[PDB]
């Protein structure tokens, strides 16, 4: 059976360079190569400092480097070496054209495709592990079919990620699972078995899942959209606790005690972010929308409206509490992470809520612990942000004359305030909007120090 | 099917009440009952709205999904991939687990359907539409997926069905 | 390789006129009509024929007994044929997917099914009935699936296009012989099988040889084109009462177009006929199916206008008697779908007598060809009992009567004493032309007392 000993890695995202120094750690007799088109990346990991930040990311990494792993500008040399290629890449969505604004872009895949094609001879296994559409491995297999040479014999795997971002170490040296799918043929199959072989070095054959390669391409867009599914879901609750005097976080414990339906996932919110969850969603009902599947397509697009709705919702309440006018009124706005603890700020909730506010002329004073200033202004940009958007370099500068406080990141320290201080300088009647029930257990006190407080799925 | 099981070891017992003192001595007496053979962990005590909610929630977050490996599975059939190969994969991530999620023509008995319909009825009557349809859509994904299961029948059957056995 | 024995399964005006042509013209051939219905064959057998047209009853008395038949024995006929023409109709399904729409195949599939279990060797089947794309695959599938040992079926496609009424000699002297077979060695020989046989007195010219679902989808395209004439110029006749223009003028002008030509280019209050409408719907019906809704919206068009057309003459005729047509007596001249026909399937007369009925109108009906009986049955579901009667003469259908409705073309109502008529109609005494029959004697009719209305034309 045949052994893997040289891997190379096209992309050094927050994909192909954590799973790639953790095979690395794992795997000493194979030599895995990350690569990519962008020189930054790469003197960055081999740098002291490297370019993104994973807790056990810079010890991982400081073992291997120089002894079977290496980053390089070399994209060709890396391939012409390499057993196991792996496409890393991002799909972008489309941004104009058939899918404007839904489907995935697969111009960077197909490049890959192309340029392993042209840099490679023999035996090869060509696996995909960044997120790609249903049959993308098709149009990676007719690239090397159409091109092909004597002596060439690529086959293509299918090895999807599933690390969050801010955990990726822990989940790739103790996975769930890893999913690999290939072709239903001898070839096929042992291509499939030398990627299974690697995993074995650390991974229980029990938690190694092994499938055809629409499955497996399938199942990262299914999973993302399925867990964004049950935020969108217990968010619809906490819309229905607010009309009823129901508490959406009770209803979520007590739905989250069933064995089948767990407790992991319910936590509801102003809406979900990342970079992840809406752009597969609106992938998947793409892909069903060409696949003449419009029951489908319009199913799992209501995991995306529902969000959207919570969004706006969220933003109504705060301007009709408001006599529904917003002009020149000083509001803090305390959080613009997608979520606690990160510096991303991808599709995060507090960029549509700020937004939404900016177009009533609101006055936003704008406290984020962690991310850069400059990042907020992008966000908030196509002018406008020069007028009614202030960055306040501590929370207390924010609510100073402020008619509202809107908490839209659930960040720790938020809980820590000192409310009594906050209200003497507030304007009345003076406002907090708990966007991630961060407050729950504090209402009492602030209600009777002067606040007006209202919350996710408590009615008011 | 396995009701006894169920009520003599259950993952949770659910109570609400009113949040004032006869409120909660009612509550404490009934959870009091309770403690004779479940351990305390498991009683669960909320609002007498969150619990009536909790009930008709629980049974729509089950049905979604079915529904949603359902859904799946016509996707499947039109790709080449394999609803069950999915379901797995999808499965084995304990944030989502792999009780319900076994692809079939379709989730019957009298309360899945029954329960959601009624949270969506509240849905309108509250006027929350967008909620309403939100969860509508378990409904109308389970129809599609008996409407089209028939349908495949009768494609096959070259669209003629008379006198047929 | 050479045909020498034919088989077809059902005796209709489609199996029956095409079979007894072929025996004419080909006297070596032995023809083997069968049908199920041991009535319709007596009556082939029988100095008189079950259905009638023109030089027909000659062509079989010429063949009957030497080298065609007519038989029962549907087993032994098929078993015997080198070529088994499959001539059953295929009704529009009455329930379920595709109702009022889609074709119904269980006769087809009948038919396919006994093939197969009564023949053995190599024998060519060909569906010779107006059926939907992609029934011969359902054929295709049932011998495939109850194949033998030394079993070569072949499929082919040979649709009609015989105008129920002249059948005869458009065989004899067709525009074009259709034939689709599959694009392989064996199934071109089969094709040119087919193809021979019609060479004995069709020029090869007039043979069109295509794969088997362009054929199948041919006859239903043709169908709809004309339709689709029929129902555009109709449309234009909307456009010129509202302008002045005139409809008769403007058809003329348009097909004196080579590249259009000048026939079917007759406005009426809507077309009628078997084939029309069931083949449009048909159509509309296969490109949903195939997700095609651009496609299947396009050709809906044909059958909305039309529909536009008939409820555009009624309304016009309700209008002009002050939007009360309530106990008005009311002569309804024409039943049948068109002249010189007793045919009154999808009969514009049919949807215009049953909207002035829902008024409550007391229709007096005459027809000079169409049965009584018939009538009754075409415009029921008790209401019939109340407000249709049925004159045996004009006259007494327009003796007392508020208006006189002209639905079909016939040559006799162009002669009618409409002095008569005036005198002991109800006045304000109306005239509604519904098929230009009375183009040229408008100025006439106005100075006797009539206010005359038609297709096409401003008051
Ligand atoms: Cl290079
Ligand atoms: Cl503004
Ligand atoms: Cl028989």
């Amino acid at each position: 059976m045949f052994e893997i000993k040289k891997i190379c890695c096209i992309g050094a995202g927050y994909v192909g360079g954590p799973t790639c120094s953790v095979i690395a750690h794992m795997c000493p007799e194979i030599r895995v190569t990350v690569v990519d088109v962008n020189e930054s990346r790469i003197n960055a990991w081999n740098s002291p400092t490297l370019p993104i930040y994973e807790p056990g990311l810079k010890e991982v990494v400081e073992s291997c480097r120089g002894k079977n792993l290496f980053f390089s500008t070399n994209i060709d040399d890396a391939i012409k070496e390499a057993d196991l290629v792996f496409i890393s890449v991002n799909t972008p969505t489309k941004t104009y054209g058939m899918g404007k604004g839904r489907a995935a872009d697969l111009k960077y895949i197909e490049a890959c495709a192309r340029r392993i094609v042209q840099n490679s001879n023999g035996y090869k296994i060509v696996t995909e592990k960044s997120t790609v559409p249903v049959r993308a491995a098709e149009s990676i297999r007719r690239i090397f079919d159409a091109n092909t040479k004597p002596n060439l014999n690529l086959q293509v795997l299918s090895n999807p990620e599933f690390l969050a971002e801010g955990t990726a170490i822990k989940d790739l040296k103790n996975p769930d699972r890893v999913l690999i799918g290939g072709d239903e043929t001898p070839e096929g199959q042992r291509a499939v078995q030398a990627l299974c072989a690697v995993y074995e070095h650390w991974v229980p054959r029990e938690k190694i899942l092994t499938t055809n390669t629409w499955s497996s391409e399938l199942s990262k867009l299914a999973a993302n959209a399925f867990l964004a599914q049950r935020i969108s879901s217990i968010n619809s609750i906490s819309a229905l606790c607010e009309a009823t005097g129901a508490d959406v976080e009770e209803v979520a414990t007590a739905i989250g005690m069933d064995q089948r339906i767990g407790n992991k996932f319910l936590k509801a919110s102003v809406g979900f972010g990342g970079s992840c969850f809406q752009k597969d969603v609106l992938n998947l009902v793409y892909l069903c929308e060409a696949l003449n599947l419009p029951e489908v397509a319009r199913y799992w697009q209501q995991v995306i409206d529902m969000n959207d709705y919570q969004r706006r919702r969220f933003a109504s309440r705060i301007i009709d509490s408001l006599f529904n006018t917003v002009t020149d009124k000083k509001i803090a706005i305390l959080g613009f992470a997608f979520k606690k603890d990160t510096g991303d700020t991808r599709e995060s909730s507090s960029i549509y809520i700020s937004k939404y506010l900016m177009d009533e002329g609101a006055h936003l004073h704008i406290y984020d612990p962690k991310v850069p200033r400059e990042q907020i202004v992008v966000d908030l940009s196509h002018d406008q942000v020069s007028r009614l958007v202030t960055i306040s370099k501590d929370p207390y500068e924010a609510c100073d004359g402020a008619h509202a406080v809107v908490i839209c990141t659930e960040w720790d320290m938020f809980k820590e305030l000192d409310y009594e201080r906050i209200h003497k300088k507030m304007l009345k009647p003076a406002f907090i909007f708990d966007g991630r029930r961060v407050l729950d257990g504090l209402h009492n006190e602030l209600q009777t120090i002067g606040f007006q407080i209202e919350t996710i799925g408590k009615k008011v």
